[PDB]
Parts: C-alpha cells; sequence; structure tokens
C-alpha cells in the first residue's frame, strides 16, 4: 500500500518528539505487516511455479520419449503454449519482486526525508533487503531453466526521426567538409597543424556513436547492461538516444569547423569558433535545468565526480567502466590541455602528467578496490598493469629530453623504453585476452579457444576480434609514447591523430567483450 | 473452440457421410455461438451496471467539490482506468470470436467445397447479438469522454529514412540559398532558365503536402482508404509519401547544385536537368517489382486511365487526379518549354498544353453526364471548366492583337476582364458550395458551416475560407498571364512565386473536399 503509506506520512507531517516518536513505531509496524504479506504471497506463488515447472517438464519429457503422430503433434503445440503462459507467470512474479522492493526502498526514503532521519534506510537494510522475497533468486533460476528448455527441446517514433535527421545532416556536412578542405583551402601556412590538433570533440562524438552501437549490441545479444550498470529498468537509455545525442554533438562540431575554414561575419574572429563549440558542449553537459536528459546528465556528472576522486568513495562497476573508458580517451585530455596552453600563450612537463592521469586514476581506483576487498589477486596485477604505462611514459619523456639535449645516457633510456614498450604491451594484451574477456578457457572444447558459454551468434566475431586487438594494442602503446613527443617533429602529430579513432574502435570491441564476460561470468567480483 | 473445429474438419476429411458431418458441425457451431452470446450479454450487462455505479460515484465526488476528496479522485481515476480496460477486453472478445466463426466457416467451405458455411455465418453469426450489439462501443466512448472531461504504427526503419531525407533536404536547401546569394558570379541570362525549370520542385512540394493530407486524413477520422478504394487492407501511410518526397527532393537539390557548381568539365551544364527528369520518370515507370512497385503501378494505371478518360468509367480517383492536374498546369508548361528549348537549342501551343488538363477534366465530366444522364451537378461543372478554355483563348487573342496593334485591343481587354471575373466567381462559388459543402442552410451552431464538423477547431475553416477567396483570384490571374500577354519580364517571376501558392491552395482544397466526401456523398461515387 504505497499510496496509503505516503498518505500516512503526509498526515503525520501536517498533524505535527513524542508525537513523531509514537508515529515512528506505527508505520514500521505497518511496514512489517506489508512486508510479511508480500513475503508470504511471494513464497506461495514461487512454490506453485516450482510445482508447475516440474509437472510441465515431466509432461514434456513423457511426450519427447514417445517421439524418440497427430496426437503427438497436438501435444507439442499444447506444451509450447503451456511453457509460453508459464513463462509469462514467472515474469509477472519476477516483476512482482521488483516493484515491491522498489516501493519499500522509495517509501522508506521518503520517511527519512520527511522526518529527516536515517532510521528508514536502517529498517530497509535490516528487514527488506534480507527478506526471502528479495533474497530468493529461484525466480531467475526458473526463468533461465524454462528459457533453456524451450529453446533446446521445443524450438519512440519522434526519437527515431530525430536520429535520422541528425545522421543525415551529419553525413552531408561531412561531405561538405571533405570537398571544402580538398578544394577551398587556399592556405599553405601552418593551418593543418592546429585544426589537426583540434581533433578533440570529434573523437568524443565517434566514441558516443560507437557507444550507441554497443548499447544496441548488448540489448540484442541478451546481456542485460541495465542490471550490471545498476540502472533502473524504467528509465533505460535505448541506443537511439545515444545515436541522436552523438548526431547532435557532431552537427555542433562540424558547423564550428566549417565556419572555421570559411569566412563567417568578419567581426567574429576565426579563433573563437572552437571555443564556442567547447563551451557549448560543457554548458550542455552541465546544464543545471531539468530538460535535455537531465536525469542522465546528472547521473553522468555524478559518475565523473566519483571517478575523479576515486580513493575516497567505494568502487562500483560504473566507476571501473568509466575509468577504463577514459584510459583510452587520453588524447582528448591532451588536446584540452594544449587548448589551454596556447590560448594562455596565444615538455613544461604538464604534457606527460596530463597524458598519464587516466592511468593514475585507474591505478588508485584499483588500490582502493584492493583495500576494501583485501585480496592481492587480481588487484595487484592490475596495479602493475596500470603502473607500467606510468613507467613507460616517464622513460619515454626522459629519453626524449636526453636525445634532444645530447646526454650520452640516451641509449640506456632507449633500451628502457623499448623494453617497457613490450613488458607493458604484453601484460595489457594477456590481461584483456584472459580476464577482461575470459578467453583461453581450459573448459572449452567445442568452442576451441573460447569460453564454455557464448552469447554472440558467430564465433568469427571472437576470432577476428582477437587478432585485431593484438595488432592494435601495440599501436596504443606506441602512439601514447609518441604523443610524449620523443622527437618526431612532424610525422608524429599525424600518426597520433590517425590512430586515436582506432583506439576508440578497440575500446568499442573491448566494451562488447567485457560486458559479455561480466554478464555470464563474474571475473570482477562486483556482485554479491 | 477454433482448434476443436479445425480438428473435427480434418478428421472428417481424413475419415471420408458429409451430410451427417455437416449437421454435427453446424450443431456444434450453434452451441458455441449460444455460449458466446450468453457470456457477452452478461458481461455487457455487468459493464453497464459498473458504469452507472462509477458515474454515480464520480458525480457525488464532483458535487461535493480536502484530502478525502483528493483520495477519491485518484481512486475514481483508477476505477475508470481498470473499467476502461474491461471494455477493451470485452471488445476484443467480440472481435476474436466473430473472426473465429468467420475463419472456421470459410475453412468448412474450402474443405467441403460448399457455400453452406458462409450462408450459416450470415444467417447466425452476423445476426448474433454479440456482434450486432454496439453498446460496447457506446460505453467505450462514454468512458473516454467522462475521463477526458471530468477526470482530466509506422516501422522504425521507414521513420529513420524520413528523418535522414528531411535533414539532407534542409541542408541542401540551405546550401543552394547560400551559393546563389554568394557564389553566383554570372550576370547573364541564367535566372530565366533555372527559374523556368522550377518544375519537378513543384511536384515535390505537392508530394510533401499530399503526405500531410494523408496524415491529417488519418488523424481526423476520415478514411481516405475507403473513398479511394485502394486495397483496403493495404495502405500508404503518410511516412511513405514523406520519404518518397524527400528522395525526389534530394535528387532535385543535387541536380540544381551541380548546375550551379562546376562538376567534372567533361559533363556540360545543360544535361543535369535532363538527368533528373529522366531519373524521375524512370523511377516512376520502372517495370521491376521493387521501390513501391504496387503503388507505382497503381499510379501508372490511374494516369493512363485519366489521360484516356472519355472511354473509361469515371471513379473517384480519376476525379481527384484530374482536379490535382488542373492546378498543376505549371509543370506541364515547364515540360513543354524544356522540350521546345532542347529541340531549338505564338507556335505557342503552350496555350493548348496549358489547358489540356482542363480538357481532360471537362470531357471526364461529360462522361459522368452521359453515363448518369443527370445534368446537375455535372453540366454546371462542365461550364466551370470550359470557362478556362474561353478565358485562355481570349487572353491569347488579346495578346496577339496587342502585338499587332489592331483597333480592337481595348474592347478585347474589357471582354477578357469580364470573363476573368465571371470565371473566378463561378469557380469560387463551386469550391465553396459543392466541393466543400459550406454555407449549409441547416447549420445554426456552426455558423456558416456544415451541420457536423470533423476537424477540431472551426478557426481553420474560418481562415481557409478567406485563403481560398483571396487565392482563387491569384490562380486565375496567374494562368491568364502565363499565356504571356505581354509581361516580358514581370510575368515569369509572378508565375513562379505563385505556383507553390497554387499547390498550397490545392492542398487545403484536398483537406476540405475529402472531409466533405466522407460525411456527405456530394460526389455521387458510392452506393
Amino acid at each position: 500500500q504505497y499510496e496509503a503509506f505516503k498518505d500516512m506520512l503526509y498526515s503525520a507531517q501536517d498533524q505535527a518528539k513524542r508525537y513523531f516518536a509514537k508515529f515512528e513505531e506505527k508505520f514500521f509496524q505497518t511496514c512489517e505487516k506489508e512486508l510479511a504479506k508480500i513475503n508470504t504471497f511471494y513464497s506461495e506463488k514461487l512454490a506453485e511455479a516450482q510445482r508447475r515447472f516440474a509437472t510441465l517438464q515431466n509432461e514434456l519429457q513423457s511426450s519427447l520419449d514417445a517421439q524418440k503422430e497427430r496426437v503427438q503433434h497436438r501435444n507439442i503445440k499444447d506444451l509450447k503454449l503451456a511453457f509460453s503462459e508459464f513463462y509469462l507467470s514467472l515474469i509477472l512474479l519476477q516483476n512482482y519482486q521488483n516493484l515491491n522492493f522498489t516501493g519499500f526502498r522509495k517509501i522508506l526514503k521518503k520517511h527519512d526525508k520527511i522526518l529527516e532521519t536515517s532510521r528508514g534506510a536502517d529498517w530497509r537494510v535490516a528487514h527488506v533487503e534480507v527478506a526471502p522475497f528479495y533474497t530468493c533468486k529461484k525466480i531467475n533460476q526458473l526463468i533461465s531453466e524454462t528459457e533453456a528448455v524451450v529453446t533446446n527441446e521445443l524450438e519512440p517514433a519522434w526519437t527515431t526521426f530525430r536520429v535520422g535527421l541528425f545522421c543525415g545532416i551529419f553525413i552531408v556536412l561531412n561531405i561538405t567538409l571533405v570537398l571544402a578542405a580538398v578544394f577551398k583551402l587556399e592556405t599553405d601556412r601552418s593551418i593543418w597543424p592546429l585544426i589537426r590538433i583540434y581533433r578533440g570533440g570529434f573523437l568524443l562524438i565517434e566514441f558516443l556513436f560507437l557507444l550507441g552501437i554497443n548499447t544496441y549490441g548488448w540489448r540484442q545479444a541478451g546481456v542485460n547492461h541495465v542490471l550490471i550498470f545498476e540502472l533502473n529498468p524504467r528509465s533505460n537509455l535505448s541506443h537511439q538516444h545515444l545515436f541522436e545525442i552523438a548526431g547532435f554533438l557532431g552537427i555542433l562540431w562540424c558547423l564550428s569547423l566549417l565556419a572555421c575554414f570559411f569566412a563567417p561575419i568578419s567581426v567574429i574572429p576565426t579563433y573563437v569558433y572552437p571555443l564556442a563549440l567547447y563551451g557549448f558542449m560543457v554548458f550542455f553537459l552541465i546544464n543545471p535545468t531539468k530538460t535535455f536528459y537531465y536525469k542522465s546528465r546528472f547521473w553522468l556528472l555524478k559518475l565523473l565526480f566519483r571517478v575523479f576522486t576515486a580513493p575516497f568513495h567505494k568502487v562500483g562497476f560504473a566507476d571501473f567502466w568509466l575509468a577504463d573508458q577514459l584510459n583510452s580517451l587520453s588524447v582528448i585530455l591532451m588536446d584540452l590541455e594544449y587548448m589551454i596552453c596556447f590560448y594562455s600563450l596565444e615538455y613544461y612537463g604538464v604534457r606527460a602528467i596530463v597524458q598519464c592521469i587516466p592511468a593514475w586514476l585507474r591505478f588508485i581506483q584499483c588500490l582502493r578496490r584492493y583495500r576494501d576487498t583485501k585480496r592481492a589477486f587480481p588487484h595487484l596485477v592490475n596495479a602493475g598493469k596500470y603502473s607500467t604505462t606510468f613507467f613507460m611514459v616517464t622513460f619515454a619523456a626522459l629519453y626524449s629530453t636526453h636525445k634532444e639535449r645530447g646526454h650520452s645516457d640516451t641509449m640506456v633510456f632507449f633500451y628502457l623504453w623499448i623494453v617497457f614498450y613490450i613488458i607493458s604491451s604484453c601484460y595489457t594484451l594477456i590481461w584483456d585476452l584472459k580476464m577482461d574477456w575470459g578467453l583461453f578457457d581450459k573448459n572449452a572444447g567445442e568452442n576451441t579457444f573460447l569460453r564454455e558459454e557464448i552469447v554472440y551468434p558467430q564465433k568469427a566475431y571472437y576470432y577476428c576480434a582477437i587478432i585485431e586487438d593484438v595488432i592494435l594494442r601495440f599501436a596504443w602503446t606506441i602512439q601514447i609514447s609518441i604523443t610524449s613527443t620523443t622527437l618526431l617533429p612532424h610525422s608524429g602529430d599525424i600518426i597520433a591523430t590517425v590512430f586515436a579513432p582506432l583506439e576508440v574502435f578497440r575500446r568499442f570491441v573491448w566494451n562488447f567483450f567485457r560486458l559479455e564476460n561480466e554478464h555470464l561470468n563474474n571475473c570482477g567480483e562486483f556482485r554479491a
């Protein structure tokens, strides 16, 4: 009785220590009574489902044994419907469990807000979270069993229109960019090596686009990203939303660049359009209003705030995901730093530290994880894996310094860098192929060099992904070292650019496989 | 028990006598019909009792109209919400069982190769109370109205295509505007060529507006599908018209941009419009079975029928397309100008080719008179459309005599002006009285409207009326001048800026005429 709970809370508030205290026992007693009712009704129906499952399975087994004609054919059709309706019941009970749990959580939160007390959350954790109706996973077990048995034995418009709009405008504007740059760029001076470094928000845009594709892939394959990301099922962000938002940012970026090449109103200088774009982006993200996906924007901002101060807060799954995401999205941070730099002016070493900061964040997050769980494995291995990049980049910078300046110790540091370009790459590759993806499983015979259970349709996906990741991991390390400007005056600003999109591509594939593994296996002990 | 009847039929076929089985089959059919009829009635009676109770509770709650009252309103909202669901379930029960009797009985006919199943359906099922009883719909409507007053699908892929084409089209239009404004360093005779090739653009604008017509018709309640008799089960939703229009738009914009810019020099400037007008017809005339082969084939058949109207019977679709082509004469003039110019680079047959849609429509009306023999409202209509003939002829004669300078130019000017006014008046009154049905005597509350009204706000009628009044004058003057009286340079611009306005006029005219044809049978095309 959620609504009547709310009515009681409002009546107590309006009818207002002894008064509040006496009211406190009453609602808890009401909460206890409702909890028992839900617990009882849950247990009875759950028991009924188990009996029905047994009866259906025996009937299915008996029908199959005779099969191993018309009377049999009708029975199979009858059985399929019986499991179909039965499957619906399990979902209903499965939904039943969530709604009551949500109501308890939400209503007890309101009592806390109204009475400005923490007793509600305490009662929730003491009673509701431990209640059999919530702690009983047999509903999921039954659902999975029914799905497997059936599969084996028996067998918004406006948003989409907006997505189409933005995608079409983006493609046409992109063709416009290509034509203009090829033809209407009558500037032989140092113009490429500036816009070429404004390849910032572009990487962000394509990253969002690939993220939308990731969402679609997880949805279609079956991996439920909503549970692992601790997102509520009632406000899920379909891949269409990511697509439209990516298209919108793309339109903004492309209008900015196109204006930059051409000559809009002369009163406006050419060096403000990138500033306008990047200011509009940040304002849109930090829009304090309640429009334009305020829920999702607030959630993302809270995630970022937690992530950038990882050592203090507990590490959730989203924390780890965003940290690894930013790990490959370092070039964006480097570009932002360079932005600030030459605008303030137009290795003092800030380059390297800003480049490696994502690695620092992930490493310290892993340290916090280890401190909280207090188990060396696998956390210490991650600490080493993410500190190797620190060591590699610092050695790269020092080698650059000595080689340019002239010190004969340059060779030693060259050797150091080349070894840390392998002893680092190898750890990354082996980890992504063994734990984050879980492949090379001993207990996998039919799937060859895969895991025992597979979700995605064709194994060719896994086989090609392995080799592409192998070839591109070394590219990540070499590119991140190069961006530390070893010397590479002019051939480096181009290779880093042409590889950053490849980095995001690798992150796209890695997202697929990491979430697949987590959905099937635990690897990272983040649940339970 | 549909599956049971199917099994009985299959067993009878396999065990094949038939006369005895037919008696058993129909007897079982009757028993099920009685069961369905009885269950429907008691549920319907229960629903009627529930509605009165809830309505009584709502009225009592409304009459007293704090927390107690607020609680009741929420409960009543829920009570009506669940109550509404019950009617839908009962409505579906009615729909499903009737379908089952219909689909089972046809199987009985097919399997036994007899027509007795359809006869039994008509005799028993189609007269059963559970089917004829419309009280379910009345209760549904009453509940909807009560809730709203007192208490308060296109495929994804096609929608995405519509969005993509719309975005590309808007960007291309922006690009053309900027290019013409800035990068047009040609002060020679270029405007009076692309301007007069403002053709297929008019067709695309018409298609876009027609998609809007489809959307509005579907939303209002007017069923364009029945009155167009276009494969009732099938349908071309407004999304499809939108996407096809967007595709033609992308083609048109690309062609004009190429003409403005300088693509590969080997290809000359004068061929891109040829390419566009060839591609459009090829897509329209494609023999293959893709890219809307059904709809394109239907449109081709309609065009062939209408262009040879005097031989064929006149259905509504012929009428509608003839009236559409009446307004879209500018495209025909543009096509004629294109053919003549490409052949050469008042013979002024342009006048004929301009009036020929009127010839089509007028002879079609005559056919509608020879097959029904009732003059009004046809002969009058024939005169309406022959006014176009006479007006254009007088305009051409006046042009010729002004060029020659005979001492009769002023008198012919006066005569052509008088005939202009009379033709405009007659077409206006015809549009306002018959094609729309407004100024109905039996309409008191609706003021100068028809007795019933479909569209939500009368304001749209009250405005479109004056829009038509002011724009019919424009159509007549545009067609008159388009006969190039003298108007050396001041004419080709007004015709161009008015042709889209003509399409807009025809758009609103389509709204109103189909709205009228639904309610009334002013166009005697049914029954």
